[PDB]
């Protein structure tokens, strides 16, 4: 009944450093949101407007972008008329983030993942950096939306959104820990290949990731099960696992085997997941009842799809859970989500 | 002294079996007949040329309308969908290798004996429970000549049972679960199409495809102390051969990875030599193609959590390694042959 | 200025026999049309409502159907509330087409492709059969939309929509013949694998199609270049070719080399194609100027996409043209189109 | 009598070259040095284990921090991105096999001679026109010891030139076009990523990928009568090795398929024995893996339209068959070695 303006949440100015699989999935995820607090104003692409526009528009995994993608001039593209600056520097110290008034950098290079490296963006003028990967520094806080994003504070200048596998695992591990308690467990992710692997046998520090990715099942170490304890500290020292990279281009599946404290059975485990999916983890955790295969989970927005018919309990307290995740697109929706959290908590 | 063998079902396992047999230094098996509905043209061609085994180095020829020859040795080719119609009495067949995936129960496999064979070796789990099952390196000393129909189990049970036997002896298994990440097989569809299993209906080279497995339960057929202790699942993936078992077990004796691996090495160097291998190099699936062992423990992947949760990862060539076990089990029947 | 009703074009009652790749692509193509003269009332699926609904909804090539797919009862599914009968007979003589008042059968089995076999549907009660494949009988008329569908007559009870490759070739061959004249030519299609090939080396009358399809380049004979003369009779005896099946699941590309009568150059050839694309072959023939790869042509509605930068002319009169086609989806749009022609010409 | 060889670039061609050389009965080549930036660990491992060639049967060992051994024969491993820094004077290197794809022009390849080598053989088309190009079976009799830098052309030109030589001799080529349906190579990306060529940027195992080829024009370097007569394109497809050339030519002499094939058989049985093969069996790409010839005409695919339009389809293992030609051309330099 009073004289007032309308509430304005402020949009933060975002730059994407590294316009790779995750950088380009992030842009399409953002562009498809009905409402956003993010204004993407800059992209660092070594190939300039030609490469940025082409690889944004045409995608072997996602299909052709329905949006109108145009080259505006020699340093701008537009997406449905919204212009975005293209910069091209390998050294973040050289990026114009002070001049462009950048609030948040999405670090999707896989290169600047510790405080010194990501901090170069802040030295260059940005206020905050969100690393799309596990941090290389123990003191960089890590967040998984659906698990611990309420512990985010505006006063963290550098943050990590963890790995795709940790974003799959941690929501349903949180449910297991809440309902049944975890003693210890192991995980194997059967994971699509990524650009870190080689197309044909070739140079790599990892002699297994050196091997032809579309021809092989390729074991590789993973920090993702240990990393769950960065977001669920009660799980410190309780989980470990491995990865098997296989000849698919996206979608992965986690197989977790945990010993729980409370004796249970498969229907009760699934009921705990369904309760979470319908409530506090809606949009992050899904329980799938149809008999599907990996490609059915392409471009799904949730972090975790429990394959309900595969849930198994052995000897009362050994619980096996199988969960699908689109390691590109679902993970990128979580990057958008965590960037939106930083916008919501931005301090005046 | 040698026994006369017919192969029924000249598919992936039937053809791997012939090439495995042909490469043996010494054998008590005389392969004399192959039932292939494509006749000499198809049998000769797919024996010689193989997308995963490569070209057979033997000279493969079409002799006449019902014989091929392999390095000069003639094999009769027959073509009947009905085993009752096969000439096994005429040809004095001792042993039928059942590689069709169809005649896997006691009535079905028994048709070969009705047609005149003496014994049938099913290259698969049997459907009914009174057909004895054997895994070479685990319980083949329990085979008896009086068994007219026997099973060599599945590829996954042949990989699992040898190293589960070691774990049970050394540490004691309380319970466990397994996943096999498994190459696609001919039961799955190339593009989405009719299948009684709606996941196996889906394009095999495009997908990770979950499917049931009987292999964790089947271990208890050859290792009775494992009754009720294991369960698991398969994930079929877009590779054409070589598979990998990931087993997680709770054990009685608290342990650590090096000690688990040491138990496997003792077995690989002794009583399971040739069946169980421990691999120390950092390899990938294709490196285990055409390996003769049933199981290759990937040593650097062994993990122990909380003292008594043991994770073991083991590779197996589900075509070639399994078919070497089929040859081995058939050789056992020859050694114990009486009548 | 007079008392009148509105014009009513009649919808023909359609049954799909063989709910395979082409049968299911046909249903989705039809369902996505803004306006149609086709009412799909029956599907013959050996697996009943469970298999028909599941494989309609979930598709490894097309992705998940956005439409609401439900099992209504033991012999009906619904798509966005529209109910469709599921029948399951291997012998078309046994299908209930008289009882269901079927106008047109889409024959997508690959089995009933000559007059006796397709004619079993007419004996069963249908009025017309459209074979989604080359006919096995020389006297069954063949049509390619964009080429000769004006020669269709209601009085043909059995018709063929030719093969996917002939639907790619014939529109742009028609342009070449019109503008430059064809002396003779050869073609190779580099073609996705199909369900006729084997997953691992296994039984087949064709010893090359016996071989593992996702591991190999697989030569196979093709009638598709000769078949162009069924729709363009001036080309009788002038074309032949081969197929190479490769490890992709859909989209194919035709490489045609023709000797022409009129001396020409690449830009002039492409200009003839662009004139056709913009005019009489709009929606059937497309000229693509971007540097794309096979998966960019997935789910494209045209029959033919000329890769303009690959057009080459050697020695004045040897013309090489490269054209992309989605052998499942584009072909199925042409099946819908040819069925719509039969509806338009239906005689009162 | 033997010449001392260094391999610069231990990639697919560098490693195929070593295995091809090692399998020769007789050789005038002594491979003494390999430049691999991953050192002995990487060079030994990727030489032993290979996703398309399979495991090397030779004993491969790490001797010390700068030597491996292959069946006991030691090879020095060096690691410099800059050829000027390589120890070729110290090691008395005669011939460098340039397998990097980088030092393919006269300045770049010349750095190995500046560093002390006498001769460089580029395993690729050269970038500038005064580097002589040779295809074994076509023009290697034109090689001269006085040429310090030579090219062995591309895999596609090695497949094309031998049978184009036969067509030109027997029928006369007026003009023609070619497409190669070619396995992916390491220049392409695994998933969509940066590339100067926006089609080679795209996921290689998911796509048919058009790309330019110099091979049809390059035939005129080794066969001057072909100047200006051919053009063509490549389609990269999701297979890891083996490729196929489809050539369509207008010829002078009217002919028919059996006569074209007969010309190829005459050449395969005579002056191109070992380089050109004519295949009569109905095979697929994997059957031509690890074949030693440069070209396998698929006889049943030869087609003649309108009397003078000839279509020929020829298979080639773009890794192994090409590397056997690299070995052959290096052996020619050894036979003609003076100083
Ligand atoms: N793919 C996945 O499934 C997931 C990946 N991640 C993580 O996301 C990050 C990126 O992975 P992904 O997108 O797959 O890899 P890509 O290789 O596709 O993307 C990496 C991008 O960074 C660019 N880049 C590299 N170095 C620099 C530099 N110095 N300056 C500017 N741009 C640079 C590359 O371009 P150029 O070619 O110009 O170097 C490329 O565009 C990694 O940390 C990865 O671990 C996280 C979750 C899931
Ligand atoms: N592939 C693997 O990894 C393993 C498979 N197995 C088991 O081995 C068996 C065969 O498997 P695989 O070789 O992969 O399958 P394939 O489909 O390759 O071989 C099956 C063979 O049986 C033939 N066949 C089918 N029905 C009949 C019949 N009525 N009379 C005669 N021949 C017939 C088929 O020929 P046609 O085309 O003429 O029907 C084909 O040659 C199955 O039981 C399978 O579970 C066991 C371990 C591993
Ligand atoms: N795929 C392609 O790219 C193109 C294919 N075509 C043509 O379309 C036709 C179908 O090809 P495609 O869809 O790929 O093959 P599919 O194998 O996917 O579909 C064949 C369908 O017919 C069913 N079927 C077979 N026999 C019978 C029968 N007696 N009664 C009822 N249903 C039956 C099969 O089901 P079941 O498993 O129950 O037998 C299956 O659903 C073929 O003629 C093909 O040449 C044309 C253009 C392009
Ligand atoms: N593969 C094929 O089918 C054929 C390829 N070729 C030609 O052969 C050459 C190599 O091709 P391929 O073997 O496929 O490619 P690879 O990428 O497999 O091998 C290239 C090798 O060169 C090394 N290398 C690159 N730069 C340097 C450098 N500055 N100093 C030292 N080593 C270096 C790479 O190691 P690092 O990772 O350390 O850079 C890698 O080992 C190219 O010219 C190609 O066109 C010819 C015929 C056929």
């Amino acid at each position: 009944m009073h004289h007032h303006h309308h509430h304005m949440e402020k949009k933060i100015r975002v730059a994407i450093n590294g316009f790779g699989r995750i950088g380009r999935n992030f842009l399409r995820c953002w562009h498809g949101r009905q409402n956003t607090l993010l204004d993407v104003v800059a992209i660092n692409d070594s190939g300039g407007v030609k490469q940025a526009s082409h690889l944004l528009k045409y995608d072997s995994t996602l299909g052709t972008f329905a949006a109108d993608v145009k080259i505006v001039d020699d340093s701008h593209i537009s997406v449905d008329g919204k212009q975005i600056k293209i910069v091209s520097s390998r050294d973040p110290l050289q990026l114009p983030w002070k001049e462009m008034n950048i609030d948040l950098v999405i670090e999707g290079t896989g290169v600047f993942i510790d405080k010194v490296g990501a901090g170069k963006h802040i030295q260059a003028g940005a206020s905050k950096v969100l690393i799309t990967a596990p941090a290389k520094d123990k003191d960089i806080p890590t967040f998984v939306v659906g698990v611990n994003e309420g512990d985010y504070k505006h006063e963290y200048p550098i943050i990590s959104n963890a790995s795709c596998t940790t974003n799959c695992l941690a929501p349903f591990v949180k449910v297991l820990e809440q309902k049944f308690g975890i003693v210890k467990g192991t995980m194997t992710t059967t994971h699509s290949y990524t650009g870190d692997q080689r197309l044909l046998d070739a140079s790599h520090r990892d002699l297994r990731r050196a091997r032809a990715a579309a021809l092989n099942i390729v074991p590789t170490t993973t920090g993702a099960a240990k990393a769950v304890s960065l977001v669920l500290p009660s799980l410190k020292g309780k989980l470990n696992g491995i990865a098997l990279r296989v000849p698919t281009p996206t979608v992965s599946v986690v197989d977790l085997v945990v010993q729980v404290e409370k004796k249970t059975f498969a229907e009760e485990v699934n009921a705990a997941f369904r309760e979470a999916a319908n409530g506090p983890m809606k949009g992050v955790l899904h329980v799938e009842d149809a008999p599907l295969v990996s490609i059915d989970f392409k471009c799904t927005d949730q972090s975790t799809s429990i394959d309900a018919s595969l849930t198994m309990v052995m000897g009362d307290d050994m619980v096996k859970v199988v969960a699908w995740y689109d390691n590109e697109w679902g993970y990128s929706q979580r990057v958008v989500d965590l960037a939106e959290v930083t916008a919501k908590k931005w301090v005046a």
